[PDB]
């Protein structure tokens, strides 16, 4: 019951088409026809560092 004061922030909105924002997920595709810059594989002693 106690009042406490809010702010409503927008972090987005409506976006052109086909427009590359922030926060998107996305696979970065270094080359000409595949590669891509990856994290080394599950275990395989590199730590994945």
């Amino acid at each position: 019951f106690m009042q406490t004061l809010w702010n409503m922030n927008p972090i987005c909105s409506c976006c052109e088409e086909g427009y590359v924002t922030g926060g998107h997920v996305l696979r970065l595709f270094h080359g000409h026809m595949d590669e891509c810059l990856t994290i080394s594989a599950a275990d395989s002693d590199d730590q994945r560092r």
